């Protein structure tokens, strides 16, 4: 099992350091275009090893002759439309002059239409390119309500689709507790609230920080998806996925659930969703082919 | 068990973020001066909840109120060594800022444990120490095991074995002051001398030494955190299961190696109420007389404060 | 954190070991009557650590004595029903056996938690909180757990998805007892029910409800223990780190459901003062008669005691 | 990943299930010769997964068939002795190549030295890929046994034991340490005399106790340990059974030394500096062990 991370900022090393801990790798290579810091993070990484327990191998790098090999690839090369979308498109056709058949994990914004790049550019069958924004989203959605009710986030199940910001799609019919649906636990328009933060949830923690972007949620997120794939475990997951017929949209990624296994995409998933639900849904995945 | 972990930097976030990971705490706060620094890395640390699946509070404040009652209190504030600035530049920074914050924290707990990763560490070790009121079994500083971690690291890479069962011995403190006892640094209970050369292991020696610059030289701004937050835990954990590690860390000494009152790196017994023993081997000569020279001169700073 | 196991079989020993590989105590006692069992699997557990990485005190013995201050005490005496026992047998034996060790376990320990795990379920759990003197909410009894378990399992079977995106909704107690309620039973917030015929999903719940039968088909003279003693820990684990888990089972009620001071299995939030919370779901009038039935039935063989 | 145990006594089912538990392993097989005990264990195990969290597929068996292409095959069958368990190896043995091209193989009987040796020449393989389990054992007792005498983390003991079990067992004090401190500087030779003694019985101790079995729990976390290494490929340095063609003078038999675990098994053997006085008694050692 061999990973390649591409983009040593915060998201890219905080994924690939998770990753060595939970034993989900033999090898593993940080990579990116400046010199230096992509060294530096392996490094101290790899040293941390007597302390972990954990023998994985890790290098940074700038010389895409290391990915050579690898299962997997996850590509955090982000910062607009025109900028992420030249950078995912030089990435790719990178990675595939090295590795054979590796299954790919987008994280760039708008995550969509640059899921949608790769692929066409990676020439792969649609089912080893895939968008993580789903689980983040969720991840949110169920914080929040363990913060209304006060219970083990473990006990709590979000359901959300489409994509970010206004392009965001929750299905309130199945998120739970325990089972039971949220709207018999809580008033609906304090279930409004919940949503309209979950929305606005990425531009909250950026208004903090002053400079830059969230980190520990969306990197632990990604490596939810890797743990479902390197260990066969058939995880049912939201993320942007190509669709061709399902929903009603044709030709097209849209963030909707999934069956994630060794393979990749193994299975789709397509729910009943009321009238205003699935015509907004519908409505996402226009404006991306209307920019791509 | 409330643990807090003061400055939002590399070091501290991602000590605070592991420690909430392993279940050691119900309770964690992330305090710094700064705005909305320690605010926003705190949210976004809880809302990992769901993901790595525990449910521990985590708050990111700018109010030492919200540190009341805490039973473990560790310090990173502070900052190694910016380029470019005099050695005694930062011996006034650091020296002056960890004193304001043990200050501060004793308002409203009256007896954690303490540990400390300001650097220079067994300095720091020593004013904050003196500064809380506490005995010295209840003060220490996180040093020793990670240079014991990178030396293990470099042995692995020699030998191509696990570094599971790789000990390395390492007294004293960093710079020239570190001692790295190599008679008793082991591969399956077996002397690496038994197995390396020589030539080799003094390079091994020497790149220990200079570790922590490797880093800082390829991130050109900024020091290593992964390591050092990672072998703060160790500690953290020992004392929360009371496990009795026996690891090397900064305590004040009260006769044994020839020293007295002076804060060194050495073999303890770590438990749940803090030193609760410590070990006096067999150093040959030359080892002894060099930790007791890198000893006396930590004194005379603690006398130019 | 100190923990009792009352009960040196199979189902006692695999919790004891996996509550220390586990790391969830610090002290853990192993007792049993007969002398020779308990102690030599204890101490085959202990020397268990070096290779589990657990610092863990481990012992068993024959003394009540041994278990003095403990925090929770677990009891799997009172094996189930035998070939050839009837109802009556059973629930005479184990009744005579449960409040003897109660006893002597508050004989000892003053303000333990205590989580039953005896045949009948809902009954030993009642006879052992009236024995003990504690509030309710101290006094729980296991089951939910482990029939939602089962049940999880066959729709994975089902499906081919992960176990750990299934919710399994079941009330009540096992055999006829059991009230498995569909409507909240889930993949990923979707109910079964849109995913399965109505056919498929009653022989999953038929398989639930002689569960523990179909083990014993194979083993042919003994009952089930490695998915009964994770069911027990599951629990353990949200009491010691305070994690609030909604999970079904065993507690006195007086109101909800329409029922009053008898034990039953329902949705319960389960935190470092045992029951902090009871849920009262929207259950459809069919499965709630079948609950308010059942319960009368404990309150009758109560009385005949 | 899939592996396969042989035995469904408590040691060989303890094993499986630490396997499922650490997520190992994708498929795991429980096979012995008598209907129902296996399919019971393995579905009780299964059952579980929804609580330890975990989705590996695990099932019982009598049929070798299903035991087709398993990378790691552990042996753990066993109860004229030395004729008795000599015999059921081989049978087992024979039956699982018939299954597997080529598997990594684990004997746990006894005698082990010697078993394993019936288990390597009917294996046909090489002996690179055939080992006991026996010095990981006996270390995880003396690792124990010191720490009781010091009050001091069972994490930071190293223990080094050669050869087989009760009389054939060669304790190294030399390298037993405490976070790198030879045990000699610790405690006195007396005491240490009883705490080799106490692990030479070590096995009989548990047995007089229970009054019927043996010991499982600690000999199954052993054999889960060499497992790990072989999988997550850590190349860990532990005391395993092996065939020597030389080291320690010793030729053509299976005795305990440290050797290095990886993927592809025994991918390094260690001839360690004994004294005159232990060596001699391990030549004699695997001088009946012959």
């Amino acid at each position: 099992m061999k990973i390649t991370v591409i983009g040593a900022g915060n998201v890219g090393a905080t994924t690939a350091f998770r990753i060595a801990d939970k034993k989900l790798a033999r090898e593993l290579v940080l990579l990116d275009v400046v010199e230096g810091i992509p060294q530096g993070k392996g490094l101290d990484m790899y040293e941390t090893g007597p302390v972990g327990l954990f023998d994985t191998k890790i290098t940074g790098s700038n010389d895409y002759a290391d990915t050579a090999d690898s299962d997997i690839v996850i590509i955090t090369a982000g910062l607009l439309l025109m900028k992420n979308a030249g950078i995912v498109k030089e990435v790719t056709d990178n990675i595939m002059k090295h590795s054979k058949n590796p299954i790919i994990i987008v994280v760039s914004n708008p995550l969509d239409i640059m899921t949608h790049v790769a692929w066409v550019r990676s020439g792969l069958p649609k089912e080893r390119v895939i968008g993580m924004a789903g689980v983040l989203d969720a991840a949110r959605f169920r914080s929040f309500i363990a913060m209304e009710l006060g219970v083990s986030m473990q006990d709590i199940n979000a359901c959300v689709l489409g994509g970010h910001g206004d392009a965001m799609v929750p299905v309130v019919k199945y998120t739970t507790v325990a089972g039971i649906p949220i709207s018999d636990l809580l008033p609906a328009e304090t279930i409004d609230k919940l949503v309209e933060r979950t929305r606005n949830g990425g531009a909250e923690i950026v208004e903090h920080l002053k400079q830059g972007s969230a980190f520990y949620a969306p990197a632990s997120s990604v490596v939810e998806m890797v743990e479902s794939i390197v260990l066969d475990r058939k995880r049912v997951l939201p993320c942007a996925v190509g669709l061709e017929g399902q929903y009603g949209i044709d030709k097209t990624f849209v963030g909707v659930p999934v069956k994630l296994g060794r393979n990749g995409v193994e299975q789709i998933y397509e729910i009943n969703l009321d009238q205003a639900d699935l015509d907004l849904l519908q409505k996402s995945a226009k404006i991306v082919d209307e920019n791509c």
